[PDB]
C-alpha cells in the first residue's frame, strides 16, 4: 500500500529542499503547496475516524460504574487510534470548503455508530465532525485546526481542534449529560533538512472531565532523552491528587502505575499490537456526492496508488483551482461560504461548529438514529435531496 512507501527518494527529497530554501523558521505553509508525493489516500475528514477505531474502549467507558474506572476507559479508547497512521512520511489530503464524509461502523454488539463530516474553514482550515452511538447513548463532537508551521529542520501541524464526548444517560451534577473534553497533540516532521523524515507527535493533550483530568504529554526524543513516541501523564481530580501515571509509548505499549500503591509496577494499560481496530464502512462510490470525499479526490487517489505523481499533481490542481475559482465569485458577490451540515457555535462553548439538527438528549435512540439519517447520505441507498445544500444556517431557521 502507497500509505506505507516512502517515496522520498533523491529528486522528491530535493523538491523539498528546495520549497525550505524559501521559508523562515516560524513562518507558516499556507502560501505552498506541498508535492503529491508525501500524501496518503485519504481526505482529513476520513483520517480523522481512524482514530473511532476502537469503540469497545468507548463501550467499556460507558458501561463502567465507577467514575475514575470510567474515565480511564475513555482515556483508553482515545490513546487507542493515533498509531493507525500510515507507515510512511504522508499527510491526509487538505479537504476543500464544503467537502463532507460520512461512514458508519456495524459493531460487535448489533448496534451502529454513525459518523458525519465537513470542512468548514479553507481560510484558516477547519474541519467539524460529529459521531454518535445512539443505542447506547454516546455522542462525539468535534473540530480539527491544523495550523500548519515551518521550524526548520522540522515542520508541524500545531493541532488547535478539540473533541467532546457526552454519555447522554449518565447526568453529573447539573443534571447534564456526564462531558469530556479532549484535545490534541501537535503533528510534527522531523528531518527534512538532515537525513530521513520522521513524524512524532509532541506536546501535550489534555482529557478533562468533571471528577478528573489527565494531562498527558507527548515526548520529543532528545537528544539524551534518545526515545520516540514516548507519552508521560498523570491523572488527577480537581484537589490536586493524583491517582495513576500513564508512560509507555503511544504506538507501542502503554501502561499505567496506581499511584496509590507506589511499591507497585506500571501494568500493561494498552497494548496496540494486541487490540484489532474496526475501520469504517462508506455507502457505495456510485451513490456518493460530487464533494463527497472519496468521490471527490478518487482520480486524485487512483494516481497516488500507482505512484503517479504528474496525473495526482494535475487532477488536484483541476480541484484546487475550480474551488480557488468558487472563492472570488463568492467575494465579487458579496456573499461567504457557509456549510451544509454544522451550524456556527455561539460564543464561550466547547467547539467552533455543531451538527445543525437537533438532536434531544433524552428522546428515543430510534428517533435519534432517524434524525441522523435525514442529516445527509449515510447507509447503503439513501439519497440526497435540495435540503442537503442549503446551508446549516436555514435549516435552523426551520427547525
Amino acid at each position: 500500500d502507497t500509505d506505507d512507501i516512502d517515496e522520498d527518494d533523491e529528486s522528491g527529497h530535493n523538491i523539498i529542499l528546495n520549497i525550505i530554501s524559501q521559508l523562515r523558521p516560524g513562518c507558516d505553509l499556507t502560501r505552498i503547496t506541498l508535492p503529491t508525493f508525501i500524501l496518503e489516500k485519504k481526505s482529513m475528514l476520513e483520517r480523522v475516524t481512524n482514530q473511532l477505531q476502537f469503540p469497545e474502549f468507548l463501550l467499556q467507558a460507558h458501561s463502567e460504574k465507577d467514575p475514575l474506572k470510567r474515565f480511564l476507559y475513555v482515556m483508553k479508547w482515545y490513546l487507542a487510534g493515533w498509531h493507525i497512521a500510515p507507515k510512511a512520511v504522508k499527510k491526509p489530503l487538505n479537504p476543500v470548503l464544503g467537502e463532507y464524509f460520512t461512514a458508519y461502523w456495524d459493531l460487535p454488539n448489533k448496534q451502529q455508530a454513525y459518523y458525519i463530516s465537513e470542512q468548514t474553514s479553507h481560510h484558516p482550515p477547519e474541519c467539524a465532525y460529529f459521531y454518535m452511538i445512539p443505542e447506547s447513548s454516546i455522542r462525539v463532537d468535534g473540530v480539527v485546526i491544523p495550523k500548519s508551521r515551518f521550524l526548520g529542520n522540522s515542520s508541524a501541524a500545531m493541532m488547535d481542534g478539540s473533541t467532546v464526548l457526552q454519555f447522554l444517560d449518565i447526568k453529573d451534577g447539573n443534571g447534564k449529560p456526564e462531558k469530556y473534553v479532549l484535545t490534541q497533540p501537535n503533528v510534527y516532521v522531523r528531518g527534512i533538512l538532515f537525513g530521513k523524515m520522521r513524524i512524532e507527535l509532541g506536546d501535550h493533550m489534555i482529557i478533562k472531565s468533571p471528577n478528573f483530568q489527565a494531562d498527558i504529554e507527548f515526548k520529543t526524543k532528545g537528544y539524551v532523552f534518545g526515545t520516540y513516541d514516548a507519552i508521560e501523564g498523570t491523572v488527577k481530580d480537581y484537589d490536586g491528587n493524583a491517582y495513576y501515571e500513564i508512560s509507555g509509548k503511544w504506538n507501542d505499549v502503554m501502561y499505567l502505575k496506581d499511584l496509590k500503591q507506589p511499591r507497585s509496577s506500571p501494568k500493561v494499560f494498552l497494548d496496540t499490537h494486541k487490540e484489532s481496530p474496526l475501520r469504517p464502512k462508506v455507502r457505495p462510490l456510485s451513490e456518493q456526492g460530487e464533494y463527497e470525499s472519496r468521490k471527490l479526490w478518487k482520480k486524485v487517489t487512483d494516481a497516488l496508488a500507482v505512484r503517479n505523481h504528474p496525473v495526482a499533481t494535475e487532477e488536484k490542481f483541476q480541484i484546487e483551482d475550480h474551488q480557488r475559482q468558487l472563492a472570488k465569485k463568492r467575494i465579487e458577490d458579496g456573499v461567504e461560504f457557509h456549510p451544509k451540515l454544522f451550524r456556527r457555535s455561539k460564543p464561550g462553548e466547547d467547539l467552533d461548529y455543531c451538527i445543525y439538527k437537533n438532536i434531544p438528549v433524552d428522546e428515543d435512540p430510534e428517533k435519534q438514529i432517524r434524525s441522523i439519517l435525514q442529516i445527509a447520505p449515510i447507509l447503503p441507498g439513501q439519497q440526497f435531496t435540495d435540503k442537503f445544500f442549503i446551508p446549516a444556517f436555514e435549516k435552523i431557521k426551520s427547525q
